[PDB]
DNA sequence: ACCACCGGTGG
DNA sequence: CACCGGTGGT
């Protein structure tokens, strides 16, 4: 209850200042102090694009070093005083999965999909225009989203297996059954692993995931009981513009598991190139944490908040709008750099590290790759949700089966 | 409003 | 190659 901004839910979740955040945020991952950090952000809703417009980063939030193993982005509610007045938008814990099994998730899922992989095109792979090569103009190796898993579906108003007898949630191209049973055995083997993360970070998100495990089991993934998940995207140096996973249930969250190319595993040292994770939405703070001036510009000079670089770019236009040769324009950030209320908080995402955000509620985005390759790219993500209406047993099967039955 | 959307099956 | 039809967002 209320009586005193942004998108307001408290899953992930809240407390009456940041100094409450920190408390729960300490007693969820077990340790204190300088592991957990919590950096401050501001929802201004002015969005952060290229002149084109496709994504931008204006600020970077980079580990500070090994020692900080949780980041947690909060917003202060602007002139709340409740026990809801700060609530957390992103979670980010840098030693997510072990670093052996992710080296070997970017291996094989690279090699799987670039063969065998079936495109998954999205609206959120162009810009406005649908004109822009974010993605690549080569279609052998540009970026590219692929879905797994359960759907929602409009169709049906729920799972988009409704009719399958016997469905592929791993769909490879073609009909290798083995290949399709190595790509399954792998996703569902780390969406088993995630879980308990989930609970343990996010608890209010992962419960209500959990609420019709054993109504829709047909509809989860895991191999394990504690089933939040029923869909997998997997996107290799793909850019996603600026969206909402609209499709998302309510009340919930999206976890991303980022695997990264090879030059790109160590702390510290740049490879470049680097694909970034942006909400475009929000500023970043005059203040750390704690409420000091000076901590935070000491942030900034030693690069834990690396402030951009506004930039003068070529890129390509296409001649023709996508619509479901090209030309060369130069793109520009310099206006959504001259506005300090323009937004564009970005992370910088480890390989092996986990992501949690309310991907439904919160307006976010990856920038474009230099030169994206899905066939070696610089960045995997791994996208674990639950849509909307995936709690009928069977992939709704006795619902449509029904309803067609009156007819 | 009203355009435009992380597909599948039978034929 | 053609039916099935929910709903946020500028
Ligand atoms: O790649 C991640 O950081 C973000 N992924 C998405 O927003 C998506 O595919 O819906
Ligand atoms: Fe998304
Ligand atoms: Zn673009
Ligand atoms: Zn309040
Ligand atoms: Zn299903």
């Amino acid at each position: 209850s209320c009586r005193c901004e942004g998108p307001f839910y408290t899953h992930l979740g809240a407390g009456p200042n940041v100094a409450a955040i920190r408390e729960i945020m300490e007693e969820r991952f077990g340790q204190k102090g300088k592991a957990i950090r919590i950096e401050r952000v501001i929802y201004t809703g002015k969005e952060g694009k290229s002149s084109q417009g496709c994504p931008i980063a204006k600020w970077v939030v980079r580990r500070s070093s090994s020692e900080e193993k949780l980041l947690c982005l909060v917003r202060e509610r602007a002139g709340h005083t409740c026990e809801a007045a700060v609530i957390v938008i992103l979670i980010l814990v840098w030693e997510g999965i072990p670093l052996s099994l992710a080296d070997k998730l970017y291996s094989e899922l690279t090699e799987t999909l670039r063969k065998y992989g079936t495109l998954t095109n999205r609206r959120c792979a162009l810009n406005e225009e649908r004109t822009c090569a974010c993605q690549g103009l080569d279609p052998e190796t540009c970026g590219a989203s692929f879905s797994f898993g359960c759907s929602w579906s409009m169709y049906y108003n729920g799972c988009k297996f409704a009719r399958s007898k016997i469905p592929r949630k791993f769909k490879l191209l073609g009909d290798d059954p083995k290949e399709e049973e190595k790509l399954e055995s792998h996703l569902q083997n780390l969406s088993t692993l995630m879980a308990p993360t989930y609970k343990k970070l996010a608890p209010d998100a992962y419960n209500n995931q959990i609420e019709y495990e054993h109504r829709a089991p047909e509809c989860r993934l895991g191999l394990k009981e504690g089933r939040p998940f029923s869909g997998v995207t997997a996107c290799l140096d793909f850019c996603a513009h600026a969206h909402r996973d609209l499709h998302n249930m309510q009340n919930g969250s999206t976890l991303v598991c980022t695997l990264t190319r090879e030059d790109n595993r160590e702390f510290g040292g740049k490879p470049e190139d680097e694909q970034l994770h942006v909400l475009p939405l929000y500023k970043v703070s005059d203040v750390d944490e704690f409420g000091s001036v000076e901590a935070q510009e000491e942030k900034k000079r030693s690069g834990a908040i690396q402030v951009l670089s506004s930039f003068r770019r070529k890129v390509r236009m296409l001649a023709e709008p996508v619509k479901t040769g090209s030309d060369e324009v130069w793109s520009d950030s310099e206006q959504s750099f001259l506005d300090p209320d323009i937004g564009g908080v970005a992370v910088a995402p480890t390989h092996g590290s986990i992501l949690i955000e309310c991907a439904k509620r919160e307006l976010h985005a990856t920038t474009p790759l230099k030169n994206p390759n899905r066939n070696h790219p610089t960045r995997i993500s791994l996208v674990f949700y639950q849509h909307k209406s995936m709690n009928e047993p069977k992939h709704g099967l006795a619902l449509w089966e029904a309803k067609m039955a009156e007819k």
